[PDB]
């Protein structure tokens, strides 16, 4: 519960919404806006929450992938993050794995969505 994250379809869930913040020039954080926590990659691939400001797996690279889409890389680790079928979320280093694509779309309310384009799944962190 506390600090998980996992994907859901559930539009609804304000959950969901995330703000890209600059990390320096290159990288972004990408918190919950919900809950203040931002996403972390751990190098054992489990992926979870903290507010840890000082943690440094919590920087990520976007990279274009085309046609409106990116990948989101952990640079500490090189792992990026993935959303598998069964609503789990962990991190891989296989560029080839079909799930580690997102399209980043507007909520509406200035917030952003992260959404796994091969499951339709966006990413949440949950309190």
């Amino acid at each position: 519960k506390g600090g998980t994250v996992d994907g859901t379809r559930d539009r609804s869930d304000t959950h969901i919404q995330f703000q890209i913040s600059p990390e320096g020039n290159g990288e972004v954080l990408l918190k919950s806006t919900e809950t203040g926590q931002y996403l972390r990659i751990n190098p054992d691939g489990t992926v979870d929450g903290t507010r840890d400001r000082s943690d440094t797996h919590i920087q990520f690279q976007i990279s274009p992938e085309g046609n409106g889409e990116v990948l989101l890389k952990s640079t500490e680790t090189g792992q990026y993050l993935r959303i598998n079928p069964d609503g789990t979320v962990d991190g891989t280093r296989d560029r080839s794995d079909t799930h580690i694509q997102f399209q980043i779309s507007p909520e509406g309310n200035g917030e952003v969505l992260l959404k796994s384009t091969e499951t339709g799944q966006y990413l949440r962190i949950n309190p």
